């Protein structure tokens, strides 16, 4: 067996289409994420067309070794998907319907830089290499694409799953290929988020802040002090767990203004106590009260600087 | 090597059985369980009918290659499971039993909205597609489900093992298929949870409270700072090890008040001691004393509410 | 390839060993153990019988296929075992010699109430299910039954691999299943908790203890609190990372009491201040005097009821 | 299912080309990556030669198992790469026309001396053993040598994919060994670094040295052992999860400075309160304020130096 | 398909040789190393011998199913080798000259006595079961036992690779077994360790001592118990990864010995603190002065003694 012969010299249309019947394992560190689904595919194979009269059945079924089946295989997946044929199936005219259910674990790039209010768009890029014989292109039936009303991923919204209906056509190592880009999309699900992790991390940059009504240098310096410990204390306990991204990302930059303002304060409470001991009592008392104010207003200006850059 | 003729135009029903033989891995952080188990399937195939005179045998056994057997999958799984059959029978009038121990790693969705005192239903659905010459049909042999005594998950209570007996038929990839339902009913048995989690968590924060019977604004910042230090330290001793739910836990919720507390008896310590500073030693002290009562009896009170709310 | 014939009515018997090649990764918290082993099978097959004159062989040797074998299975394993055929030899009357070589992850309970003084007993359970012509019974041969001089599992003694001689047999499915219990007994190698875990740990309570031969309030504070946190933070460093066992262990209990401890020194220390602070020095001192004999017998009296509860 | 044999005693050249699809889940820690790539080979087997007159066809199509195909290992793998034969293109004149696309976990050890300023080149050796009929030698067709444009490492930059096209030719257990180095050149993305990384870590440092504008001695105790304490706070939060390089890294000096850094302000602390509780002011004054600006000037200058020693 | 026959009443002699291609994946906690190489099995067969005359070639190859092999296993796997037979060669007088390449996943002790100053011996133990008609015993080709020039495990210096020559026969389940003892000698790399583990623990414990030239009860419970936090935070830091070791270490007896410094100077902060408030400042005095020699003296002391008794 070799590819279907063409009628005049069209190249042969492999009809696709996924249907998600499981989903999982996203994992936010590796980019990865673990699918089980179907994949069907749909030829024409003049060979194999019959008369259903002189023989006795309407529909023939095969092995996947008896006729000539496209190798299709998935471009963006760690090693090559398992896959179990679930049915083939021939009509009179030479119509090869193929069934398989396959899983496999795709790599698809994820965008933190709005995290945890980031929406991603998950590829699964399937492909086929085109042959001496003929040319083999790749089409979508958008009736055949869906997922089961069951899958799920924990801590998204899947929107949806769908298939971009024009293939990317193109020349590798001298032979045509054809692509076609299948996209879940999905929004996180940020509600504990408020009161998981910002909420305890502002009580305790509020914390340090009632620094700015005593004037006991010994009070204030446990207070910015253990303050900051008890941050890096949260932010361990609240630890992504995924190595560092390369790129600064909204939650990070919050962050690191966080750390810029337990900064400030201790040269704030520094510069307090040297006024206070130098003989400068007015000087030390105006910044103090200054900086009640100061400090909440420029964090939320900031804030909404960072906000509005990263949206 | 054909599915087995209609007497009529009736489709073929697949009588099934699960028998646990161990369940174990449940992962809370995965949403998965291993289960290791029996399964049984039973249908009428007439090719295989004899006369058990001509043949003297009142039984007879096949090789799972020299009969049509059904292809049974299940949905929820991550690959498919490790089977090797067991036994393959046939009786005089066509009826085949056929059995298999297989090992398989089940999704099943969790909620821990009620952790740790929560219960949870664990799925496992079988399913079969139809073929071409017939329509086939899933159907529960009750006699045949069950469950070892000796089955256990470490820190659950197994309540049952059951299945839903009517099949969901619907229409897949243009061909019906029925599925069915096996239920593991588990409910979290955590009697430690009291004295391992919850009681040094509260005895930390009720060191906190001492800060009500003290004065000394030193002290008082060390007591409320340093226990928010040794809390979040607590937090990352008992912390589950999975990613932070989406939704809000009860758990969650009583851990986001002991933060909301911490931030409010700072507010006080810091009022108290500009009160007593700014010459009104009469507001500071009624304040300091109104705490002693305020403090417990809205904590209690919220948890009453929470635990309303939840339960 | 049909189960050898009755000679009355009597049940087949295979004669089973297991020898202990390998035993490694030993999971505490997944109650998982992974062996690899020899398991020789021993029966009597009279279709197998030959004349060694006429053959010109004293032995004959077979692929497993070629022959009738028991289909033995292991009850409490994750998957079934990795096996290789080792060695089949038939003699003149039919007796077949079966060994293989196998590699199984078996899942054993192991109970943590007197850890790190436990010893455990791990199970591997043999089982064959027998057949629709005739019932197979499981016989132990305890000379076959050995373990390497080499095998270890870091952490324990090996005291010994032995089998419960009589097999269980019992109705499953509508068959007979001949069970037989093999045993691994594990003795744990507690020498280093005592440096590295209960030491540090009674040393940073005794820490806490020395605010009993102190006045000030703000120095109490800071020994109390500050050693809480040491506690914490000790606890975080010698963690078991297995999660929290459902039931409450030995060390769980003294744990727990340590952190009680903690809090009624902070009772104390809150008690102690406030009497001196309002006008009743002589009470504040009796006892502050009482805790310091007080807290370490409470303490010893406690533990000893607590080693007297457990063993 | 032979080699081809030879003209005259020439060896046979397999002409290779690696062209990556996907790279992936660099682990710096294992010093390992995952790739995903097609593996073009081409060689003359005579034996296959064909008129394309007598055939029809002007290519023909083998399977893998109907020919000879050269056994091409790679050196530097975990396993043996996971291999689909995609396409065995034979032209009249026998030359073979080979392609697999192929998944493999590739060991190449990394230099972390500059880290994160650092840039790696990962290795694949290709590599044949010759054969008691004639020996083969490797070589590179650079047609066939390249990278998808879409190809990432999170965290890196690839610079290029490229292969040493002079194999290393060399006798192995007697027979000849043809290996090629194809290599992927990469560098780190380390912008995030400064902001998440050095900045916070820097701040700490900065807040020990307000002790040096402080006399109070229980106040600059609480500085620089408080910021200690946060200090390995933070590099438990930032702690790259790799085990600790055996050489010292660029990243490693600096903390070890900082650690260095830590113990001299304890030490000059600690030295300013014995001058001064030893009636001595004007020594403990002027060594105070010598360190205002000794201490950000060694460091400024020690920091200099290990740039310029490691870069 | 039987074993070659004796020319007197002699063992087969089956010899071997382990080349290392590849060595990585060294587990300290799961005491375990993967290995990538070839092993050479050498043989002689008169069956296969032959007159190179009437015959005609060199050396006859032949596929690994249709000759004669002896069955060699690892005794010291997880799971059996991945073996990948490379090439069978048959010179004309019967020697079989077997090659393959493999992988394995080796389990061999590691005593952690002496760490981070420590060496170990890993261990590959071959080994072959006899058969029926002929015993079968391991004998060491030391031209074919060596290791690639690039073989490298990162953190340890590869000393050596040989074979004890030697084997250890002995009757295993009643057949006669050859083993051989293949040992990669490997020493550790402990340079980074002074700076990164040593030098910051033995600053943390130096800072303790300071409280050695304080009299402020305040200052010097805070220079303590904060280093004891800093301490213990430091070795979550620098923390082994592997669960801890039954025995005695020698880094574990200078942490133990560190934990037990950190408890004597509270003891003398508490004597001298009680001695100051009890009227007895001479005593005080002199206690705090002797223990600015006492503490740095016993501890050089101590390591000394430490240091003889682990080396
Ligand atoms: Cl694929
Ligand atoms: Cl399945
Ligand atoms: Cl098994
Ligand atoms: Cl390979
Ligand atoms: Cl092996």
């Amino acid at each position: 067996v070799s590819p279907p012969p063409p009628i005049a010299d069209e190249p042969l249309t492999v009809n696709t289409g996924i249907y998600l019947i499981e989903s999982y394992s996203l994992d936010d560190c590796a980019e990865t994420f673990k699918v089980n689904a179907f994949l069907s595919l749909s030829w024409k194979d003049r060979r194999l067309a019959f008369d259903p009269v002189r023989s006795g059945v309407r529909v023939k079924t095969y092995e996947p070794e008896a006729i000539w089946i496209p190798e299709i295989r998935f471009v963006n997946v760690e090693n090559a998907r398992d896959a179990d044929v679930v049915d083939i199936s021939v009509s009179p005219d030479g119509t090869v319907q193929y069934l398989e259910r396959f899983s496999a674990r795709v790599l698809s790039p994820l965008d933190f830089r709005r995290y945890p209010f980031d929406s991603q768009t998950l590829h699964i890029y399937l492909i086929v290499r085109s042959v001496d014989t003929r040319n083999i292109v790749l089409a979508v039936d958008l009736e055949k694409v869906g997922k089961n009303d069951d899958v799920f991923l924990t801590g998204w919204d899947i929107e949806s799953f769908t298939a971009v209906v024009k293939p990317a056509n193109f020349a590798l190592e001298d032979r045509l290929e054809s692509k076609l880009d299948y996209q879940l999309r999905i929004s996180r699900q940020y509600f504990s988020y408020i009161p998981n992790i910002i909420l305890p991390m502002l009580f305790i940059l509020f914390i340090s802040w009632t620094a700015f009504w005593s004037t006991s240098y010994e009070a204030n310096v446990t207070l910015v002090v253990s303050t900051l410990i008890a941050h890096i204390a949260f932010n361990i306990l609240v630890e992504t767990n995924c190595p560092k991204t390369p790129y600064m990302t909204y939650t990070g930059a919050i962050i690191f203004m966080i750390y810029l303002f337990y900064f400030v304060a201790v040269i704030e409470v520094t510069v307090q106590h040297y006024l206070k001991v130098e003989s400068q009592p007015a000087r030390a008392a105006s910044i103090t009260r200054a900086s009640r104010i100061a400090f909440p207003v420029v964090f939320l200006l900031a804030n909404i600087i960072l906000a509005f850059l990263f949206f």
